[PDB]
């Protein structure tokens, strides 16, 4: 036994499952706003010998030896991270060791806050992420709701926008110490300047969680949150088209010096670094760190800006093709990579639409809309451009995807009229032959349309 | 841009750094007790398209769709996990989504304990891990000591073993809600039955964190902590030789003045803590790679593997004893050796830097006696990594020979030098010293390069 | 040495200070809304041998013996407490062991909440008490702000009322577990029904802190908070005219039983009692408990309702006599025992008015007003009726007190024009002979007017 | 209604209950170690018009006016406080606003510690007070164990003394921020110098809670904890014989690689914790009464008083030893005696109920050995109360005689009875037993009524 046997040679059971997952990715139209297809160059570094190296600590401040090579790889990842987002290495540092986006956020809170210090983020049904302090009326859901006291700021139900006025009012009372400016389901751009005004007033840290829009920020196709934020966390994947990892950007240098004359310095670096390790994480995923450095240099290139520009064009094309077919969009449309469709004005919900679209090899996700009246049957979908755009989808290709969706939406509408509760709805798509065959037809037309496009990564897995 | 280019063609700067580390691993004698060389079969799954699938939730309970295949992958991983440790699915469940061992431990505390509830683990300088609640005398270090109140238990320095009696004494007073039985630097078997008795008395959950020995447990070459622990966490790398991920095993079934059978309530709380509480979408590429490794751990090859890991560390132990070195607790019953170099006149900090310069990677270790602040006078040496490279007993005796030459080099430098930075700068500047190091480095790298190396050929 | 020597015989130094304090109380016009003059019957029980008895525990559940007599006294105090506020002993229990009002409030939080559970009270500058969770933008002030997470609800600056609409909005976001309905400086009555609506919606406990208005509630001259509140704490003194102690009223019996049929019972009693002892307090002040039982039976009598009716008449008389002399009142006037005067529309502040009135033997307190612009110089006074009303002051006597105040207010106005900062203002009243003698004149006329009225308690101390 | 009526005329129901307790105190042998009989001079101030003054804040820093006189009263109280304990105002301040001893201790923790910071005190069954962080095995009992994390230290049951060595061992592991040196049921002197050494090592504040012995310390008849403690709290009653209030003494001055003298930062934090943090307006009537008592404690009368308190408890100790009773730690060096009745065949719960029925008030006490849940087999007997009634050595020997008759009565009932409620019901129902109790009660009450009683004549 050498450990050099191939995967297809030594574990055929796992090899098939790998192929069937690649086949499902190829034959399907992935429209999840957070998903993307990773480059082969990054996947070759993700499954590399860097997995074997334990390198606890930081470059030049590690606690083992033998880290001579992973030091260069992390600092290359740090330099590629600052270059990708056009940051001055004198004003910004970046930690590239977080295991994912969730650990990146929790590291920031641990770094800058004490347990039960106060946190403000967009509520999850309104478009905020779990790690922004999601707490329901019955349960503390996220660990950020347990180890810290969080109060959500809400959308304006009449506009679909963040209610920046209500947030300013409720922040003067809640007196938070950190406010997250970041979304998981919000089709418009965040007024980071208005967020900094609120944070500057209530003396709170302004954290920007550009996880969903990191690639669009790097390509300079939307306003960058670094002009206003003190801390910026992001997800390595999603729009950046990398492996699964996380980043924490922090201001460094001089914050302010009335009468003193001595520059009051930024104190984020040592706190952020200590929270990531040794506080929260163990050994860094060096194979991830190298895979994201691969993807970060890809984001510095002229290729990547043309890719992000197509994502906004495709999102805009998806927006108009849905509006011009009888669908409403919350906030009216989009300014980024995603669309938030309202399907109450169509007669369907998000849950049954997700199930009927999943059965035709179209992957979306339900999303709470402002005008909802329940949570098991939300009235909207969330559709993302970046996934199919990496398959060289263009505007006219996304309008054809919308034609495939409204086809399935109408099958669900017809099935909803014959059913009532959701479980017998889902049970209907599995037994009724007329609905079963009509689903298999739409899926076969969808799989045919999808397989023709290229797919990043390897050929077979 | 097709996204299908080679790494060598797309990014040659990074592809060169990949081959630089591949050579550093092939040419070095890797003695870090927690490091292993992952197989190629697992790495192929690790760097696969599964990185693309967002499968938040659990098999059959996802929050999007399209998780058709990865549901089968996560379920295959759970089944291979229970199979590798001889567990009955009716009595044991397992969560395979922890990103690493540290998130695995933080998940258990979040699942079973309230903020500031009390935790007890082996102190870090005494051999415990950070995530066991390590607190300094001046600062809360691990987040386990921030969100939970930790009090450590200690080694008996006379014997180098866990003072199970002082643990019993202090747990009665501290009244912890959870006690951790698991070590990062400990050469002996942990009395899990004694831990369970202590936990039963103060009504505490017994968490066995078997990250360093999970492979030995899987091969059934050392006693299994599953016969005594309520919760078991492990890293999927180290002795398990998988990709970097984490596992949380938990009890299912019955935990019986009414004839009422009280059930186990771990599954829902443990799974909810991993997601949605702590993590986000799981790394399905890592899950699939550790499923490749867990399949390897159920094979007679892995039992031969772990049997040799024991034989090698015992051979390295006996060799060090023959050359006049002291071992904490006198020897080893598992995969690592704790060397006390204070007798031979050298500390661990100096020995670590000299051995690093000759491609012998180890880490310093505080010995029972000298406290945390004092420069550690010991080293922690591990067998698993080189054993994966088909090392045998006489090969580790050669590694001990190389270590001896390195130590005696460090001794002559210490005789020529004063402070530690003077020592570290003398190793790079002194012409004779840097030459005798270059010689030993060459003899080490030639010896190390001859052995096979799991993984790919070039990266 | 027997310990039976009189105080005047054994400690003349302390005896004089006792007399000079009684003389200061007699010669002065006490207008502090929280102060009152205690009956001699209660002071005889306050300084009784009950101080000597340690009786940790509760009647029938004590941990020493020899508590046969203090058991009857506490239950008499419990029965007199339920009778004074017209409560059914089947629906309400009362703990009479709290040392004061602050410990009574902290006992309720400890009983019903975990550390860092969420609390909502009126902000201190808006009229709420310290123990309702007062936290500033710089410091956690009250222990209720430290051991629990509190967010204040505010007044409406345009009306002077509690902004019940903003409170309902911010409670849906803050998700509190307890809301305090109680004030220390609020001239109108609290909509306890609207408070119960908010608490019933966000699933929070409704605590009523009638400390300032307990005597008015007992005399049934204002709406009682027991019709809506789950927990009611109060101060033994203030309007109830007792010694210094505290009470905690809690619902007991049956709270609700859909489908169950088994009555879901109230669970406050064992929790409230355990928090007071053994959690928070040590041995009960049995000499206080007996003094408040004395004062609680006085509150059941027809005498006491005529006393409380005069307090509202005197507060109303003080309100109109100030309005009809050029003073503004926040909320316009009063419906209880206190008046909240606005002295920005007069040219003075609350701090310099408190100092000039203190120098004429008139005791008041500064109070933040809605239209303020600082905190060292608040723009208002808080004047209370219950103190002088216990001296048999009537409406025409309170209008004469207002004439004495506006006299001093105009001396401060004249001194403010000659000064600038507050410290040289206060320094001016001490040196300048023209202002010094004019102050001594107004004080002598005030001391003459005050000494003529009767004074409850003893003659000399 | 003038509000100047007598209590007898205004409320005869309550005035009768006042005289019922006055008689119960005059006729009973008060042996509760924490109870004393307050002088009339203090009670006159206790039930004075100072109950009317709301003086929130501190002398010179009030938040209303009219505090002209009570500022002098609170300042006179602070000066008499420092004088009674031989303290230098340059090295010691004092807060006199604590409502009782329990609020006094909660103030110190709030002043110096963050929520969930670590506290160490003597365990409650071992002699520590509730406010030292008492936690059960099933429930957080004292609020000190809710808002702060407490770990207790224990008696050495072999000697009945504080195990200062196990304290040192466990404080190194638990790392408390504050340690409490103070007892509610402990017959021996606390080694404050050893506590200070432990506190200096783990960098902890030493709080001496001298509620039970403050009078002995004031009379300088036992060593003063002010020579070793950072913070000192006390009740103003118990041995100080004042009205029920509390005191917090704290260090002022200097607490000296730069020639920098680090100052003490207790005054502002301690005062801010008492108000505005925890309390509201102070009870100026209680403050004035404890100022009356502190003046009494500076007199040669109080030194004679406390000297007799020691002599009386030693006489009660020697008497109990002569009759064959066991004493925890073998005797007493202060004001109380811990009797072990497990040898004589009776528990403390039974002895407490029998002695209560014959007007001998004491409280049961858990002995070193039997745990908290077991019915306590001991009693805590105190000297201060009866010593204030001019008891002398031969008088306490008579009290021991009465206790012996009571115990032997309880033994015969235990021989006639099974469970504890059967024991308690037998004492009221059995005709002969209830008669022999009535006889002993009469002989006790006649003996007790003859002695003078501090306070008023009738109430
Ligand atoms: N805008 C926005 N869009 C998306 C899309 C995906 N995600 C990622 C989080 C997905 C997620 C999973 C589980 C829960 C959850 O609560 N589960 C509990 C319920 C128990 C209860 O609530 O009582 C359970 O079923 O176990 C949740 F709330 C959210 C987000 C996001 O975070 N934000
Ligand atoms: N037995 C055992 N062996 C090993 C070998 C590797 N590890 C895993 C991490 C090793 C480790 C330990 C301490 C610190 C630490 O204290 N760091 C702070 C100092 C702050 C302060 O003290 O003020 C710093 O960054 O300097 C650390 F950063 C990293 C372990 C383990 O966990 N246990
Ligand atoms: N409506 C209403 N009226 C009244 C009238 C009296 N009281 C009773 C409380 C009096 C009070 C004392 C001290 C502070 C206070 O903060 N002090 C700190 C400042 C440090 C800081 O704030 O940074 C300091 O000087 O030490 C305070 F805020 C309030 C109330 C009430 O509670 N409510
Ligand atoms: N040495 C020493 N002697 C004395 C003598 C008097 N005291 C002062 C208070 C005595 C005390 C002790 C324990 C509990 C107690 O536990 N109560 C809970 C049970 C809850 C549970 O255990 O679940 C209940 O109400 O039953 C208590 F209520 C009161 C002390 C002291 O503090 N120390
Ligand atoms: C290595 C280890 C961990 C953490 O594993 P990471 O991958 O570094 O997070 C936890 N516990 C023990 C005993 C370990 O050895
Ligand atoms: C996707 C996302 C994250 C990261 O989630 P992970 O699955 O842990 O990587 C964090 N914040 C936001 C706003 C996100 O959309
Ligand atoms: C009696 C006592 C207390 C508390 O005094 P209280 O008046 O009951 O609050 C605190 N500590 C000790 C050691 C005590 O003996
Ligand atoms: C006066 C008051 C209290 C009690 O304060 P204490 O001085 O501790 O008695 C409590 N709540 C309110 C609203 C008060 O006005």
């Amino acid at each position: 036994w050498t450990g050099q046997e191939s995967l297809s040679d030594s574990d055929p059971e796992m090899w098939e499952l790998l192929q069937r997952e690649k086949d499902r990715q190829c034959r399907g139209l992935e429209l999840i706003a957070s998903e993307n297809f990773c480059s082969r160059a990054a996947l070759e570094a993700l499954g590399s010998c860097l997995n074997n190296k334990y390198s606890e600590g930081y470059p030049g401040k590690r606690f083992y030896g033998g880290a001579e090579v992973v030091d260069e790889i992390e600092l290359l990842c740090q330099r590629r991270a600052l270059e990708a987002f056009d940051l001055d290495p004198a004003q910004w540092g970046v930690n590239v060791q977080p295991y994912s986006g969730s650990p990146a956020n929790l590291a920031v809170y641990t770094a800058l806050l004490q347990p039960h210090d106060r946190i403000m983020g967009l509520d999850l049904p309104d478009g905020g992420h779990l790690t922004h302090g999601y707490m329901s009326d019955v349960k503390r859901i996220s660990a950020t709701s347990i180890f810290f006291e969080s109060m959500p700021y809400k959308l304006n139900p009449k506009t679909g926008l963040i209610d920046y006025n209500q947030l300013a009012l409720t922040a003067r009372l809640f007196r938070p110490r950190l406010i997250i400016a970041g979304t998981s389901a919000y089709a418009r751009l965040i007024d980071y300047a208005r967020m900094r005004e609120v944070c500057d007033e209530v003396k709170a840290h302004l954290l920007a969680d550009m996880a969903h829009i990191s690639g669009l920020v790097a390509a300079k196709v939307i306003p960058s949150p670094f002009k206003h934020a003190d801390i910026v966390t992001t997800t390595t994947h999603k729009t950046l088209r990398g492996a699964r990892s996380g980043l924490i950007f922090y201001r460094k240098g001089v914050k302010a010096d009335p009468k003193t004359g001595r520059e009051i310095p930024y104190t984020f670096e040592d706190r952020i670094n200590f929270a990531v390790f040794p506080s929260l994480q163990g050994g860094p995923h060096n194979h991830a760190i190298a895979a994201v450095a691969v993807a970060l240099k890809q984001a510095c290139t002229p290729m990547f800006r043309e890719y992000s520009l197509q994502v906004l064009k495709n999102a805009r094309a998806m927006a108009d093709a849905l509006l011009e077919r009888g669908y409403s969009l919350v906030s009216g449309g989009t300014d980024n990579h995603l669309v938030l469709v309202d399907l109450r004005p169509k007669g369907l919900d998000g849950a049954r639409a997700e199930r009927v679209l999943e059965l035709v090899s179209i992957t979306a996700n339900k999303n709470t809309c402002p005008g909802d009246r329940s949570a098991i049957t939300p009235g909207g979908l969330r559709l993302g451009a970046p996934a199919l755009t990496s398959r060289q989808f263009r505007e006219d290709d996304f309008r054809r995807v919308v034609d495939f969706i409204d086809e399935g939406v109408n099958i669900g509408l017809e099935v909803k009229s014959k059913t009532a509760k959701l479980q017998d709805f889902k049970s209907f798509l599995l037994k009724d032959s007329e609905t079963s065959q009509r689903l298999a037809n739409l899926r076969q037309r969808v799989e045919q349309f999808a397989r023709a496009f290229p797919m990043p990564g390897f050929d077979e897995h």
